[PDB]
């Protein structure tokens, strides 16, 4: 399907977007989880390689590996920031190779790997897995790649919790060059570049001394910074300058900061920051370019221009939020100069220098034109009252020129006159302008550079078109209106021919040569941009189709954030434009709008948005004040006319105002043609009537303690506003009311007022008995206008209601169901208005209302559990009510809670009037309060179904040696990437994938208290502080004969079947907690003790001594044994704490699982179901109930038949057929017959049956990821485990599996070393010269605090022979299936426990001279990796260089596979050209033994008995 829909489908254009508090300029939660996994082929002479991450401002270090060349880490570190995203991106990692560090100095440097956090998060997947830093030397250009170090970076945020590949097993022949830490695109060959920022001049500074300014110029890249010279005392300085950066091209911390600074002795301080975002001024490729700008301009915003000692506006002028003023404007430029490092000319340092740069004069960037900004206020409303009622003028700025009081032919004035408002509620002023809207005049000179913000202006525009397709697409699938298709491919095809038409507008007037090096690649590199996105557009419009319109919607997101992106481009021109409240002379709030959608141009889509167009500035508080409870009221709002452009150009600069105007100029400009007026006077205004239908709301804010409110609302328009009626003790109010403002006056006849409305503010108020009304959110919308001569009749008219989004700041806190109609009172007066069909109070009229149909509505009430207290009281007697649409009904009362805590009556029901419009529901409030005497009805809770979609009902259609985890590592495997069984590991929760196990137990939240913001509250779990446990089934009034037949009415069980029984039964419970990872450290070293304990009912189990130490993946393998009853008890937590030697066991993260949802669910979530049958073994049947008695146990609940046994080896359940393997072995081997296999096979194909037919819950590892209240949002790990539940009544669990973590195989090594060859010869003759070595060799496998003994020595080597024949004995643990050495030791000298650690298996056989009077003398080494060392040549004369190096004339040897390798092997070191060489070669004999086998053939050490060597 191609066709398509090119305008507005949805009504979101009377609905507008503006928010105060935008949360991507916000702080937020930010993690970074860093791991370095290992090392390799790095460069240095005998170093102990420790990896330093930085990520921003602080550093953590890994332990110490000693002696290696290819050493092995695995730890994970955690970074937490609670900074806006800008601060977050622009944070430094460096995985730095250091060593030597120790306890007072830093380690030497061998390389370093740079990377900004802006570039780790902009992965499809926000990471990198698995990939390999490639380092360099900071102090040295000509210095070569310095070694790779594996990780896995990655960055969160609070939001989408993208996933983390699970830890299988990494046994993988890994090459380093095919897993580089890589984006996409970059070639591994980066070579050293000089980053030349060249800041040649700046003007129009602010006072910041006190009357004096002495500016300079900081430019801050990758963590390095360097700054100008001071210029003293010039508000216009000069330095031309350029600062010398030295880093890696391309760059991968892809953004720059340049900021003038205040220099003073007291305070230092920014004056101005610019952020140049280098991801658009550069590109790599075929096609890309080097990083440019300049020279060109920069504008800078930031805080108020006024001189104060301290401001808490600051972060304005570091860049950070939008700025309030203008500040100061730079002229800038960069190039970049790929440096030779053949070249011996240059000198070697990377270091920031200062130097005198090339001058350019004033014309490279374009003549200076004179530019004129007109204003004119036709409204002023909504002042908050607490500013006063001082008479309110407003002042606009742009740049420094308007300012008249701190701005250092016509004389301007930017000053609307002071006069006093009236009031339009107690709240809210109206600025009572009426006929004679106020004017202001300005004139500015800046560079003619106009074409910058054409381009920028074009590209915005189409950004802003596509954004409001975005827009309108997604509020469409949400308010489900017809075909989402035909509306993409029309915003679609609007895109391409916006491509199109920049393809043929932007390419004008080429010949200025003032046009910078970025220009012209800029003007090229959009033009293939669009042309490509062009094609692009055209084949997503053939990619979207009926299946993909909610999934394509990322790419149309994709093709948004890229234009956005072109569009800021970074070379400004006009400073932005500010308007600003005005009280006593003193600044109160604040607007800023861009200079290039006020800018004028001939064609429309060079013409700004907002230019000759009125723009409705709702004025914010400036700075930290205008977020969360300090800018709650709306501080003004206007309808500000607003026109830029050249003076040239000024003909046509009073157009977009309505008709009607007369001009009232100042008394220095009467007379002239051309003199702009300082204000207007209106004969032509418009009488009006405007009727706020404000039928309902629905998923409010609860502003009481109650979790409750008592909404009325302030419905505000203009110059008047009317209060609701205060509906009482509601979340979803009824009014059914007219507002009726009467005789408002509108002045001018206004171009498409239908169009553009003047903006209605609606304020929700919860009425307190105090005479407050607390501030319930804030929601806009636009009227639909009738004109005199327009009908009332549709598709236009009347205003149906529609969903009107209200917002507390940046947190969402519910919808209105309200609409409105602008009716103008005509030449006949009030008789061409609508007709109008309770007192004053007038109801929705017919065509409005949503047409009422009857329903029935009939709940089950199963029981409440864990009910907190109404603080400090008990409730035992509760009794829930339900409101919905006027009717409800009560149930019995809980007469004994603890006991018994389930209602007595389990199904009551009423009838009720909901709408027809599927989406115009009411929210069915259950209300849950604690029914006592005296009508002390002390309300416990209340649920608001937010739609009653979810329940409105329609009727149906060796190898043979394994333990536990041999079973666990190969599915493991499966889900990462016939000899072992597997199970289903499930890498999210269990719910995630089964419907959250709620086929009919929905569980509802019991609300009290307020609801919360982002700012000092709690989001949603506070607010629980008790559940109720039931359903809903809402359905037509009449009965279907279906739904009955289906469903079932009985008269106290009506609408539930498949009911069990509502008396406890007893269930047994044992949680098998299997392992974690990716868990949250809790400790000073940066790791964590695990250990598992579990909340359940009356039990309180922690495990204070028996915890897996020091291991952030830990391996838990423990089985709790629990007894609880059912459906009472299932408060259940399976929670991991780090254990403290002092102070209090802390909380790593928690999880809720909620059993009895479990228990009761179809699905039969009470225990695995596993994928084979045995009675042996580690694959031994789980259930103490057999298969075939499970499924007669579902046959029999489920009510279907079956089972039909035969033979041994077919069942018949329904009428499907289903086959197994009829014979079993037990733990002798003998073959017995058994009905198991077929009934577990029927079990896993048990979705297939007709009609009760259910995909069960399979043998599973479920992955819950664990929470933390003190930080919520983010996962503190990644738990898994699976939990047992069988009841009393039924057969009794039997012993459980062992579960107990796996035992490490014990092997020893013993390993003789014949003779060396060839060794260089290092060190010379005391006395004559002649050079000699004392050879001698030695080797480990783990460690020097372990393992390591030293072969005795052959003294003074002729040409390198020695003879020795010394036998290693190294005995150590192992595991094959992930190759890790199992070692317990102490982390350190004064631990308090031991630990398991996993370490690869290596030989590292090295070459050393020995010194009888100083430290040891290394010569050579080889790091025989035990599953991929090399083959051993026969001779010394075969042993050569391939044997390390890259090609494969020497193959890879296991010693676990071959168990006997004689040969010779070469030692090496590395030159001062960092290359390998030949430093020695040793003969040897390796041989591995199992422990057993040691045992049993005893050997002494070195050369004596047992088995004695020559
Ligand atoms: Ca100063
Ligand atoms: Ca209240
Ligand atoms: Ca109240
Ligand atoms: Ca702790
Ligand atoms: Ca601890
Ligand atoms: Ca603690
Ligand atoms: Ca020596
Ligand atoms: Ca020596
Ligand atoms: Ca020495």
């Amino acid at each position: 399907s191609v066709t398509a829909l090119t305008s507005n489908v949805s009504n979101k254009r009377s609905k507008p977007d503006i928010k105060m508090e935008p949360s991507a300029g916000r702080p937020m939660d930010y993690q970074v989880s860093i791991t370095v996994i290992e090392a390799r082929q790095l460069v240095g002479l005998n170093m102990d390689p420790v990896v330093c991450v930085e990520v921003g401002d602080d550093k953590k270090y890994t332990s110490m590996k000693e002696s290696t060349n290819c050493p092995y880490y695995n730890e994970y570190f955690v970074f937490d920031f609670h900074v806006s995203p800008d601060v977050m991106f622009d944070k430094i990692i460096k995985i730095s190779v250091i060593h030597s560090k120790n306890l007072l100095r830093s380690g030497t440097l061998v390389g370093s790997f740079k990377m900004d956090v802006g570039t780790v998060y902009s992965q499809p997947e926000h990471q990198f897995h698995h990939k390999w830093a490639i380092l360099s030397d900071p102090d040295d250009i000509s210095a070569g790649l310095k070694g790779y170090v594996k990780c896995d970076v990655a960055v969160v945020g609070k939001g989408d919790n993208i996933k983390t590949p699970h830890k299988a097993n990494e046994t993988d022949e890994d090459d380093i060059e095919g897993n580089l830490l890589l984006p996409e695109g970059v070639p591994p060959e980066r070579q050293w570049a000089r980053f030349y920022v060249k800041i040649y001049r700046a003007e129009g500074l602010p006072r910041m001394n006190t009357d004096l300014v002495d500016p300079y110029v900081q430019v801050f890249f990758a963590g390095q910074k360097g700054k100008t010279s001071v210029q003293k005392s010039s508000y216009e300085p000069l330095w031309n300058e350029q600062v010398v950066f030295t880093d890696l091209f391309p760059p991968l911390c892809k953004r720059m900061k340049v900021q003038i600074r205040d220099s003073d002795k007291v305070n230092d301080v920014a004056i101005g920051t610019h952020f140049i975002d280098l991801r658009k001024i550069s590109n790599d490729g075929d096609k890309g370019f080097l990083p440019t700008l300049g020279p060109a301009w920069v504008n800078m915003y930031g805080s108020t221009r006024n001189y104060t000692l301290l401001d808490e506006h600051q972060d304005l002028n570091e860049g950070l939020g939008e700025g309030v003023s203008f500040r100061a404007r730079l002229m800038l430029g960069l190039a970049v100069e790929i440096l030779d490092t053949s070249n011996p000319e240059l000198t070697s340092s990377t270091e920031v220098q200062v130097e005198q740069a090339t001058p350019v004069s004033e014309s490279c960037t374009g003549r200076m034109e004179e530019f004129f900004l007109f204003g004119a206020f036709l409204e002023a409303s909504m002042i908050d009252r607490k500013n006063g009622d001082k008479p309110i003028t407003f002042e606009v700025t742009i740049g420094n020129y308007g300012n008249e009081v701190d701005g250092m032919d016509l004389a301007s004035v930017s000053s609307t006159p002071p006069m006093r408002p009236q009031i339009t509620d107690r709240n809210y002023f109206h600025l009572p302008y009426l006929e004679r809207k106020p004017c202001i005049y300005i004139k500015s000179w800046w560079p003619d550079q106009r074409r910058r913000l054409y381009n920028a202006n074009i590209m915005d525009h189409i950004a802003d078109k596509l954004e409001e397709g975005l827009n309108d697409v997604q509020e469409m699938i949400k308010t489900e209106k017809s075909y989402p298709e035909r509306r993409l491919r029309g915003v679609l095809e609007e895109l391409s021919c916006g491509c199109h038409r920049f393809l043929s507008l932007s390419d004008k007037d080429q010949g200025r040569s003032s046009r910078t090096r970025l220009d012209r690649e800029r003007l090229k590199s959009c033009m293939r941009e669009l042309e490509s996105m062009g094609q692009q557009a055209k084949s997503l419009r053939a990619q979207v189709k009926r299946h993909t319109v909610r999934d394509k919607l990322r790419s149309c997101q994709n093709f948004l954030q890229k234009l956005r992106f072109l569009a800021d481009e970074p070379q400004h021109s006009i400073p932005d434009v500010f308007i600003w409240m005005m009280s006593n002379n003193k600044r109160i709030a604040y607007a800023r709008v861009p200079s290039k959608d006020l800018l004028f141009s001939i064609v429309e889509e060079e013409l700004g948005k907002d230019c000759a167009k009125v723009k409705t500035l709702f004025l914010k508080l400036p700075g930290k004040r205008g977020f969360g409870s300090a800018g709650w009221t709306v501080q003004a709002k206007l309808e500000l006319y607003l026109w830029l452009g050249l003076s040239k150009q000024r003909k046509d600069f009073l157009c977009g105002l309505p008709c009607g105007f007369e001009e009232v100029k100042a008394a220095q400009g009467l007379g002239l043609h051309s003199f702009p007026p300082i204000s207007l006077v209106y004969t032509k205004k418009q009488a009006f009537q405007l009727r706020a239908h404000m039928y309902q709301a629905r998923s409010l804010f609860a502003a009481d303690s109650s979790g409750l409110s008592d909404p009325f609302a302030r419905v505000f328009f203009i110059n008047q506003s009317q209060c609701t009626e205060v509906l009482n003790e509601t979340l979803c109010p009824t009014w059914d009311q007219m507002l009726v403002f009467d005789n408002l006056e509108l002045y001018g006849e206004a171009h498409e007022l239908r169009d553009d409305p003047p903006i209605i503010v609606i304020e929700i108020y919860d009425q307190d008995s105090m005479g407050k009304a607390d501030f319930m959110g804030r929601t806009f919308a636009k009227p639909l206008v009738k004109m005199a001569d327009e009908a009332y009749c549709p598709p236009r008219f009347p205003p149906q209601l529609e969903y009107y989004q209200i917002y507390r700041g940046s947190a969402t806190a519910g919808d209105l169901l309200a609409a409105f109609e602008l009716l103008q009172i005509g030449p006949s007066g009030k008789a061409d208005l609508p007709p109008i069909n309770r007192g004053p109070i007038m109801p929705v009229p017919v065509g409005i209302r949503p047409v009422l149909s009857k329903y029935r509505v009939e709940v089950l009430f199963w029981g409440l559990r864990d009910l907190k207290r109404v603080n400090l009281a008990q409730v035992d007697r509760p009794r829930v009510d339900i409101e919905c649409a006027g009717k409800g009904v009560q149930s019995s009362l809980i007469h004994n809670y603890k006991k018994n805590p389930n209602f007595n009556t389990l199904v009551k029901w009423f009838e009720v009037d909901l709408p027809e419009n599927e989406l115009l529901h009411p929210p069915l409030n259950i209300r849950v309060v604690d029914c006592r005497a005296f009508g002390r009805y002390t309300l416990v809770g209340s649920h608001a179904v937010s739609s009653l979609r979810r329940f409105i009902y329609r009727p149906p259609d060796d190898e043979s040696m394994l333990d536990w985890w041999s079973k666990y590592f190969a599915s493991i495997d499966t889900m990462k990437e016939a000899k072992i069984d597997e199970l289903k590991v499930y890498p999210k929760e269990l719910e995630s994938e089964f419907d959250s196990f709620e086929d009919w137990l929905h569980t509802f939240n019991l609300l009290r208290g307020k609801t919360g913001d982002d700012e000092d509250g709690s989001t949603e779990e506070e607010r629980i502080v008790g559940r109720f446990k039931g359903s809903l089934c809402v359905y037509k009034v009449p009965l279907p004969e279906d739904v009955s037949r289906e469903a079932g009415y009985d008269p106290t069980y009506g609408m539930f079947q498949g009911i069990p029984s509502n008396d406890p039964i007893n269930v047994l419970v044992r949680i098998y907690v299997v392992r974690a990872t990716d868990l949250h450290p809790a400790d000073i070293n940066g790791k964590a003790d695990p250990y598992i304990a579990i909340k359940l009912g009356k039990t309180d189990i922690r495990d204070k001594e028996n915890y897996i130490s020091k291991q952030l993946n830990p391996v838990f393998g423990k089985s709790f044994d629990i007894e609880a009853s059912f459906p009472m008890e299932s408060m259940l937590t399976v929670a991991v704490y780090d254990w403290d030697l002092v102070g209090t066991d802390d909380l790593i993260g928690e999880t809720k699982i909620d059993l009895e949802n479990r228990f009761y669910s179809k699905h039969r979530a009470t225990c695995g179901i596993a994928q084979t049958y045995s009675i042996h073994g580690y694959n031994i049947w789980r259930d103490p109930m057999k298969p075939s008695q499970i499924l007669t146990r579902l046959c029999k609940e489920g009510k279907v038949d079956g089972p039909h046994f035969g033979p041994h080896g077919r069942v018949r359940v329904a009428n499907r057929v289903f086959t197994g393997p009829s014979e079993i072995e037990d733990e002798n081997g003998q073959r017995k017959p058994t009905d198991e296999h077929v009934a577990l096979s029927a079990l896993r194909h048990w979705e297939d049956i007709p009609r009760v037919g259910c995909r069960l819950v399979p043998e599973h590892v479920e992955t819950r990821p664990l929470l933390n209240p003190d930080k919520p949002g983010i996962e503190q790990g990644r738990l898994e485990l699976w939990v047992d539940m069988f009841p009393m009544d039924m057969p009794a669990p039997g012993t459980p599996l062992d579960i107990s973590p796996r035992k490490p195989k014990k092997y020893e090594l013993r390993v003789i070393v014949w003779n060396t060859d060839e060794v260089v010869l290092e060190d010379d003759d005391f006395f004559t010269g002649e050079k000699s070595s004392d050879i001698f060799v030695r080797g480990w496998l783990k460690g020097q605090q372990e393992d390591k003994q030293d072969t005795d020595v052959h003294y003074h080597s002729l040409t390198g022979e020695g003879n020795f024949n010394w036998r290693y004995l190294f005995p150590f643990d192992y595991l094959a299936a992930e190759e890790k050495i199992v070692m317990s030791k102490k982390e350190s000298m004064f631990s308090w426990d031991e630990t398991e650690y996993k370490i690869p298996a290596r030989l590292t056989l090295q070459i050393w001279d020995a010194d009888h009077f100083s430290a040891d003398d290394f010569l050579g080494a080889i790091e025989l990796d035990l599953n991929r060392f090399p083959r051993g040549a026969k001779t010394a004369k075969q042993c050569t260089m391939e044997m390390a190096t890259g090609e494969v004339d020497v193959p890879l040897v296991s010693i676990f596979k071959q168990k006997r390798v004689k040969g010779w092997w070469p030692l090496l070191a590395r030159n001062e050209n960092d290359e390998f060489e030949l430093t020695g070669k040793v003969e040897a004999e390796l041989h591995l033994l199992t422990a057993e086998e040691a045992e049993k053939n005893p050997v002494g050490l070195a050369r004596n008995e047992p088995d004695p060597l020559e």
